[PDB]
């Protein structure tokens, strides 16, 4: 009935703001070759203030070479003596976001790692000192090279931690004068490192916060006694139409109120990743046409808005804070300035669903709400009001509710799936860019020369490295191939995922049923390298070891073979090739129908093979195992 919003009797948790993930794995990939105005236009969406999503933290992957679910991302160091920190998209990402919101709060985390931090084995606890270096210059980097400073470091996303590799990550980054940064644990479940921080004094004073993933807004007992900031550093990871908005909506508020959590990430920023990819279109908006220019806006946008452009970072809950009668929800929030944000939810069961957990059923009906402020609240006569209806309206503002008659008490009729949010704040708005152009498919012909001397990025657009990594390469003993396209690993990262054991990139449209692919490659290991060129590629990221298609190989043993199969399992042709290392030569791959054909410098090698069919996917190129190969001349022509 009536809903008492007080202080007098003191506040509840302090507020530390909401966010999103770039990065586990490439889901901003295709963001960087966006045309202007357009990318600008998604990154104001994002990140400035009082306009879209208005995010207050940004959390990124530490890039490890290793896939991590719609792709791999680069690493600062390849191989031992190796340090480089201007590859991927994370540094200029976080730059960007820093320029429109410069009191944004930055945070990375792991994956993968390099495989030579293993030293032999598969495991980034082998050599605690080691691994601690290696991430403790990454944030030494994105200082000296990008004036970020980096806020919270984690640990290993959704693996194991190792208590003595956490307590000798604080060693480190003091020694290097980064008192400043802070620690965040595990980015898993509650337990061990609950129960771990209880049992350890050492362990409780070197850990800040416990993070946890999709933990289905309630926490537990251990981490409540712990006394530390509990965050949902990892959730949402939904698909962003209504129903995503709407278990952001619901879990926004409610990971506080059920669960003493004070800040909720979702993954992921922006789908700016192949929709066929694993967990397609599951960010905060949609970018996945660079080619295009076309990107939706869509309703998480929104939904954030309701919470971020009302609240910040150091901002405490009230201590009264709770469900409604009939289903929903609302949280209030002051600065201690005599600011006020009342925040409400009431999505139905049916239309906020999240893949992580799934909730039992719920009622929701139509009610009223009472509000009664007291303590300092009392003398506020005046509130501002923002609405969203999801099915559809989007934060459009309402008039404001006045208090004059000294109650300080109002009344709203609510119904299903709307939220509403009162504030004394003034700056409230709906950003607002011209329509961007239309969905358009990927172009039906495309090449790439790779002929840029000073790339602004370290890979060429719309190649989405699935193993392996990819990169510019300038070779100036070469005039015909100075400027190529090279995988750069040499071994088999600390996985996180499943990655394949040829390396691999994907390029295209999904779509695609018949194709013509060509490409210059170049074997860079003698007797025992291999490369390939493919298409009707069907499956990638998580999945990348289970992808299909027609793969085109050539042996510096001097031999071909023709699979169906990524893992070359399942053979179409095989047969002899006049192929060694450390030479160019054009391949070229035809699909049509139930029939392939392959062309070694222009001249039939085989043709008329059957293929399965009907298939379809993307372009790619790649390498019979983790080494060197370069690629030159790309050209795509296909029919979706
Ligand atoms: C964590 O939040 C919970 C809410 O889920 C708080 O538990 C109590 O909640 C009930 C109603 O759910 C209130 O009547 C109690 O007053 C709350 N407890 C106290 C001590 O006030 C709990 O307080 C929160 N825990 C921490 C450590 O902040
Ligand atoms: C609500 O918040 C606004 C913004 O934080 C407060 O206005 C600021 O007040 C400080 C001093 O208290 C000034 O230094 C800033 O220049 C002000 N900024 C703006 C944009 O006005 C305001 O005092 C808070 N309280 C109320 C009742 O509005
Ligand atoms: C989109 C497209 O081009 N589809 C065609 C299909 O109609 C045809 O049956 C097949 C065999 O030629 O080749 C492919
Ligand atoms: C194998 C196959 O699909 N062949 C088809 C053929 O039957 C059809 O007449 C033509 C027109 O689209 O496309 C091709
Ligand atoms: C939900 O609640 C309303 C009002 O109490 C009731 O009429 C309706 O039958 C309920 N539905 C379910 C599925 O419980
Ligand atoms: O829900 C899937 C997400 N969890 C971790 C992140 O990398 C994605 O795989
Ligand atoms: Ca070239």
């Amino acid at each position: 009935g009536a809903y008492v919003l007080d202080d007098s009797d003191g506040l509840g948790r302090e507020f530390d703001g909401i966010g999103a993930v770039s990065g586990g794995g490439a889901t901003s990939r295709l963001l960087v070759n966006y045309p202007e105005p357009y990318r600008s236009e998604i990154l104001d969406y994002l990140f400035k203030p009082n306009f879209g999503a208005s995010l207050h933290i940004l959390k990124v992957e530490i890039g490890g070479d290793g896939q991590t679910t719609d792709g791999t991302e680069p690493s600062h160091m390849h191989y031992e003596l190796d340090e480089n920190y201007f590859r991927g998209y994370e540094w200029w990402l976080m730059k960007e976001a820093k320029k429109r919101n410069p009191d944004i709060i930055l945070m990375g985390l792991p994956w993968s790692f390099p495989g030579w931090l293993g030293k032999g084995f598969s495991w980034p606890y082998v050599n605690l000192q080691l691994t601690a270096y290696y991430v403790v210059r990454w944030i030494l980097g994105a200082k000296h090279y990008h004036d970020l400073d980096i806020d919270y470091i984690g640990i290993w996303n959704e693996r194991p931690f190792d208590a003595n590799y956490i307590k000798e990550l604080r060693k480190m980054l003091d020694y290097q004068g980064l008192q400043r940064v802070r620690i965040i644990a595990s980015d898993n479940l509650w337990e061990p490192i609950s129960s771990s921080l209880l049992l350890d004094q050492e362990l409780w004073k070197v850990v800040d916060v416990i993070g946890a993933h999709y933990p289905g807004t309630y926490t537990v007992w251990n981490a409540k006694m712990s006394g530390k900031k509990l965050w949902s550093s990892e959730d949402f990871s939904t698909i962003n139409s209504n129903v995503g908005a709407g278990c952001w909506s619901r879990i926004l508020n409610q990971n506080y109120i059920n669960g003493n959590m004070t800040s909720t990430i979702a993954w992921n920023l922006v789908a700016s990743y192949y929709e066929e990819l694993p967990y397609g279109r599951s960010g905060l908006m949609t970018a996945q046409e660079p080619w295009s220019g076309h990107y939706v806006v869509a309703s998480p946008i929104w939904v954030s808005a309701h919470t971020t452009q009302f609240t910040q970072p150091g901002w405490y809950y009230l201590k009264t804070v709770g469900h409604l009668e009939k289903g929903g929800s609302y949280v209030a929030l002051t600065d201690g300035l005599g600011n006020l944000t009342i925040i409400i939810e009431t999505m139905s069961h049916q239309h906020s669903m999240c893949i992580r957990p799934y909730l039992p059923y719920y009622n929701v009906s139509h009610q009223l709400a009472t509000f009664t402020l007291k303590g300092s609240l009392r003398e506020i006569q005046e509130l501002q009001v923002w609405y969203t209806k999801l099915g559809r309206l989007h934060f459009k503002q309402l008039d404001t509710l006045w208090l004059l008659d000294g109650s300080g008490s109002f009344t709203l009729e609510l119904e299903e799936d709307e939220i509403f949010t009162l504030t004394t704040l003034t700056t409230g708005r709906k950003g607002s860019y011209p329509p961007p152009p239309s969905s358009k498919p990927f172009p039906t012909n495309y090449k790439d020369d790779f002929n840029v001397e000073y790339p602004l990025f370290s890979e060429a657009p719309n190649f989405a490295d699935q193993t392996g990594v990819f990169e510019y390469y300038m070779n100036n003993e070469d005039r015909e191939h100075r400027f190529t396209l090279r995988q750069v690993l040499n071994q088999r990262p600390i996985t996180w995922a499943a990655d394949a054991s040829s390396t691999i990139s994907v390029i295209g449209d999904h779509h695609w049923t018949n194709m013509t692919v060509q490409c210059d490659v170049y074997i860079e290991t003698p007797r025992s390298g291999g490369v390939f060129i493919a298409g009707r590629v069907n499956k990638g990221g998580i999945l990348i070891r289970s992808a299909t298609g027609v793969f085109f190989w050539i042996f510096a043993n001097g031999s071909y073979r023709v699979t169906a199969d990524l893992g070359g399992w399942i053979t179409y042709a095989s047969g002899h090739a006049d192929v060694t290392a450390k030479r160019w030569y054009t391949l070229t791959l035809g699909i049509k129908g139930y029939f392939a054909f392959g062309m070694l410098n222009g001249t039939i090698l085989w043709k008329n093979v059957r293929v399965k069919y009907p298939g379809h996917g993307w372009a790619a190129i790649g390498t019979h195992t983790f080494e060197f190969a370069q690629f030159d001349n790309f050209r795509v022509e296909a029919a979706r």
